[PDB]
């Protein structure tokens, strides 16, 4: 699933 460590996957989508 997405990664947290990831500026843009968290600023896009959230935590898992």
């Amino acid at each position: 699933c997405c990664n947290c460590s990831s500026k843009w996957c968290r600023d896009h989508s959230r935590c898992c």
